[PDB]
C-alpha cells in the first residue's frame, strides 16, 4: 500500500504514497495489464455525482494554500454546495481554474515535460460565446505561446460543458497541423494522419491548396453550434525549414515543421466540471517530429528516401540503415530548430529533466504518476535514464482526458 | 468476455479470449498499473498437497487437450495415477511427454520474450536423474555443446530435479551459463562486466582463481540436492566467442571487444502443473541489441559509448548532437556484422519484432491470444521504427511459466 519504485541504473529507490489518493481507474486488473492500450474506455470521457467531485477538488485546493479547515475553506465549500443544489453545476474562481489547469498537467502520467507544470500561462476564455471569438482567443494563444520562437507554455479554457448539447469544441487535434490528401495514383500527399480531417474541412468548405505542408484551417464549434472555418494568420505560424549540419542534400528533401505543438482535442476535468475545448501548448521534444512525424510508416515515412540519399545498404535490415537514417533525421530537426532559435528539447535532456522532476515529486508530493510506455522516447530508449526507471501509473484528478471526435458526436 | 487489441500502424484488430484461462496475478489493480515494475512479487517464486491437485489437474487437462485426448481413458487414468501419487507421496512425477510439453509452453507463455515464434522447436534435455554438482556440470556442458552447434545455434533447455521440501533444491548460481567476470577496483572503477561483480566475488571466495581480465568467462557454481555449490570451469573449447569489428571502421577491432555467442539463462524457475524446477537453464540465440545496446552501452555495463564516440570524432559537448545515438547505432552494426561474418546465429531487432508480430497474430487465430509485455518486447533502440511499438498488447500470466526466484546466496543454508 506504500509502494517502492527502483531505478535499475542508479539503485535509487523512491516510496510512493500518492497513488492512495487516486480517484479514476487504470483499465488493468489483477488478471490482465492493459498498460499498452492506447486509449482504454477510462482515458476517454447529474446533480448527485457533482458535489463529491467539487468537495475533493476544493479540499486539495485549500490544502495547497495551507487553508484546509479554515473559514475561507468551509465558506467556499458551502457556497459551491449552495450553487450546485441550485444551478445543478457551478463556476470556478479564477484562482481555482488556474490551480486545476496546472494540476491537470502535473497529473498527466504520459507527459515527459511536466517539470515545467507550474509555469503554465492560463488564458480564461470562459466568456467566449462564438466561433469567431474562439478564433480570436486561439490566435492570441498562438502568438503568446510562440513568442518569436521563445516558446511559453499556455492553455486557453473555453466555457465548460453544461448539458452536452452546448459543447465548445476545437475539431482540430492540434491547432497547427499539415493537411493530408489521398492521391489519384493511390498514395498520400501531406500528412496521412489528417486525411479524414482534411476531407471534413473541404466538406465544410475549405479551399485546399493541395500541397504537402499546408497548414490546416481551424474548425471551431461554439455552444454546440455547427463548426466554422478560420485560417490562422500565416505570420502567427512559426515554421522551421529542416536542414542538416552535414548533408547539404538534406534541404532538397523539402522538409519543414511547425514550432508550436498545441493539443486541442482533449477534455480538461476539474472538480467534476468538464472543459471540452481547452487547447494547450508547450514546445517539442525533437523525437516527436523526427521519429514519429517523419518516420512512422503511417505518417510522412521519409526513411526510405533519406536512406537512399545517404547511399546506405538497404538490401538487408541487419545493416541498420533505418536506424542510421533515423539518427541523422533527428540530428537535423534539433539542428534546424536550434539554428532558427525555436525552443526544442532533445530526448536526452527531457528525460533527464523528468527524472529530476520525479525525484522532486516523490520528495515534495509523495509520488508522480507515470506511464512508462509513453515516457520512454521512441528511439534510443535504453540510453535515456527513464528506461531503467520503474514507474507507477495511476489516475489523479484534475486531468486531461480523451473524448470522441466531434464529427461522430455532433448532431448537425 | 472478448478483449480487442489494435495495431495503430496497420489498423489490424485482434480479439483475445485466452486471457480468460489466466490464473496468476499481474500486480496491477483497477487503481494502479505496475506494468513497468521489473520484478513484481507475482513474477517471483514449500507447497502442500492442498493446492497441488488442482494445479496438476489443470495442467493435465491442458496437456491431454493439446494431444486431442481430453476425457479419454488415458486422460482419466493419468489423473487418477497423479492423484494417488500426490496423496501418497505429497508430490508427483511428470512423464517425459508432459515435461517436454510443459517446457515448450512455459516459453510459449513468456510474455516478455520476443523470440517466441520458435517456441515449438525447443530441445528438452531431461536431467531429472541428476544427483550431484558434477552431474549437473556434465549435463550443462552437453547443453552448451548441443546448443552452440559450431555457431548454428539451437534452442535447448536442461531440466534438473524438481523441488521437494525446498531444502534440497537444485540451483545454478550463475544468472547465465556464460558470462564475463566483473572486478571492483580499489579506485572505484570496474574491470569487466559491472553486472557480475557480486557473483564474481562469490566465485573468488569459493576458490576461483580469477584471471582479472576484461572478458574472463565465469566458472559455473552448481548446487545439487540442497548441498553447498561447487565450482567448475566450462571447457574453453565449448565457449564460442565473437571478436567485435566494424564493417567500415577499422579502429573498432582495436577497442578489444568480444562477446559470447550463446545466451543461456540459468537462474529462473520453471513451473509445470505446480511442480517447481528451480534449475532449468535454457538457451536460444541473441538479438543484436541485447549485446550492442544493453551489454555494451548501459551506463551500468561496459559503457563504451564514450570511447566509440571519441574514436568517431563526434561532437560530444552538447547531447543534442545525438552523439550517443550515433555511436549506439555503429556499435549495433558492428555486433551484427561480427556475428554474421563468423556465421554465429544472431537476429537484428527489425527481423525479430517483425517475426514476433507474425507469431502474435498466429497465436490470436489458433490460440485465442498471445500474452505480451510491451515494456520488454519493444527493443531498447529505434523503438517506433519496429512494428511492435505500434502494437497494443495484453499482458497476463499463463501456466506453465518461467518465474523469477531469489538469488541463492541470499537464501542458502550453508553446510560448510
Ligand atoms: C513544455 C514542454 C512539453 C513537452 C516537452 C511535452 C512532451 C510530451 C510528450 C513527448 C508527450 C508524448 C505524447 C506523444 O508522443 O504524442 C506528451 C504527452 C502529453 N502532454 Fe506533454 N509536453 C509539454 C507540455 C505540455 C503541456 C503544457 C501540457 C498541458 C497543459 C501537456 C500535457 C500532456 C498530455 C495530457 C499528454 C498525454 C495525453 C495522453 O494522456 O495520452 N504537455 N507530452
Ligand atoms: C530463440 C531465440 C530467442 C530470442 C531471440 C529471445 C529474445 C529475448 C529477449 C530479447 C528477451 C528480453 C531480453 C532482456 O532481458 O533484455 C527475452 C526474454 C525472455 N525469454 Fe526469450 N529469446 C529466445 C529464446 C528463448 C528461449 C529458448 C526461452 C525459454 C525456453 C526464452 C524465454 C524467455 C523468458 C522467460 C524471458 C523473460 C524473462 C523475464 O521475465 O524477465 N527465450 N527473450
Ligand atoms: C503540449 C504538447 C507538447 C509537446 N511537446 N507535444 C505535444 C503533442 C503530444 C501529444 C499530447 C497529447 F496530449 C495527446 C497526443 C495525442 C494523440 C493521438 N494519439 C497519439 C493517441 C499527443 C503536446
Ligand atoms: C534464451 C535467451 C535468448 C536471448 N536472446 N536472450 C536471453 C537473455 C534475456 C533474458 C532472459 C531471461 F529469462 C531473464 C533475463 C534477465 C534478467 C535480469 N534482469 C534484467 C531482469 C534476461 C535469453
Ligand atoms: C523499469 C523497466 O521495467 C526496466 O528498465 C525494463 C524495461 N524494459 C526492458 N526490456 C528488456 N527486454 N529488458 C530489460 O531489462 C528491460 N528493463
Ligand atoms: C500500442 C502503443 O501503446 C502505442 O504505439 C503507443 C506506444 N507509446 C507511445 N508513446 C508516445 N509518447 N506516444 C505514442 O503515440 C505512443 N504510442
Ligand atoms: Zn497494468
Amino acid at each position: 500500500r506504500f509502494l517502492k519504485v527502483k531505478n535499475w541504473e542508479t539503485d535509487v529507490v523512491l516510496t510512493d504514497t500518492l497513488h492512495l489518493k487516486s480517484t479514476l481507474e487504470t483499465g488493468c486488473t489483477e488478471h490482465i495489464c492493459m498498460g499498452s492500450i492506447m486509449l482504454p474506455s477510462q482515458h476517454t470521457r447529474t446533480k448527485d455525482q457533482l458535489f463529491p467531485l467539487a468537495k475533493e477538488f476544493l479540499d486539495q485546493y485549500y490544502s495547497s494554500i495551507k487553508r484546509f479547515g479554515s473559514k475561507a475553506h468551509m465558506d467556499r465549500l458551502e457556497e459551491v454546495n449552495k450553487e450546485i443544489e441550485s444551478t445543478s453545476t457551478y463556476q470556478l474562481k479564477d484562482t481555482e481554474l488556474i490551480y486545476g489547469a496546472k494540476h491537470a498537467w502535473r497529473n498527466a502520467s504520459r507527459c515527459v515535460g511536466r517539470i515545467q507544470w507550474s509555469k503554465l500561462q492560463v488564458f480564461d476564455a470562459r466568456d467566449c460565446t462564438t466561433a469567431h471569438g474562439m478564433f480570436n482567443y486561439i490566435c492570441n494563444h498562438v502568438k503568446y505561446a510562440t513568442n518569436k520562437g521563445n516558446l511559453r507554455s499556455a492553455i486557453t479554457i473555453f466555457p465548460q460543458r453544461t448539458d452536452g448539447k452546448h459543447d465548445f469544441r476545437v475539431w482540430n487535434s492540434q491547432l497547427i497541423r499539415y493537411a493530408g490528401y489521398k492521391q489519384p495514383d493511390g498514395s498520400t500527399l501531406g500528412d496521412p494522419a489528417n486525411v479524414q480531417f482534411t476531407e471534413i474541412c473541404i466538406q465544410q468548405g475549405w479551399k485546399a491548396p493541395r500541397g504537402r505542408f499546408d497548414v490546416l484551417p481551424l474548425l471551431l464549434q461554439a455552444n454546440g453550434n455547427d463548426p466554422e472555418l478560420f485560417q490562422i494568420p500565416p505570420e502567427l505560424v512559426l515554421e522551421v525549414p529542416i536542414r542538416h549540419p552535414k548533408f547539404d542534400w538534406f534541404k532538397d528533401l523539402g522538409l519543414k515543421w511547425y514550432g508550436l505543438p498545441a493539443v486541442s482535442n482533449m477534455l480538461l476535468e476539474i472538480g467534476g466540471l468538464e472543459f471540452s475545448a481547452c487547447p494547450f501548448s508547450g514546445w517539442y521534444m525533437g523525437t516527436e517530429i523526427g521519429v514519429r512525424d517523419y518516420c512512422d510508416n503511417s505518417r510522412y515515412n521519409i526513411l526510405e528516401e533519406v536512406a537512399k540519399k545517404m547511399d546506405l545498404d538497404m538490401r538487408k535490415t541487419s545493416s541498420l540503415w533505418k536506424d542510421q537514417a533515423l539518427v541523422e533525421i533527428n540530428i537535423a530537426v534539433l539542428y534546424s530548430f536550434q539554428s532558427d532559435k525555436v525552443t526544442i528539447v532533445d530526448h536526452h535532456s527531457a528525460t533527464e529533466s523528468f527524472i529530476k522532476h520525479m525525484e522532486n515529486e516523490y520528495r515534495c508530493r509523495g509520488g508522480c504518476p507515470a506511464d512508462w510506455v509513453w515516457i520512454v522516447p521512441p528511439m534510443s530508449g535504453s540510453i535515456t535514464p527513464v528506461f531503467h526507471q520503474e514507474m507507477l501509473n495511476y489516475r489523479l484528478t484534475p486531468s486531461f482526458e480523451y473524448q470522441p471526435d466531434p464529427w461522430n458526436t455532433h448532431v448537425w
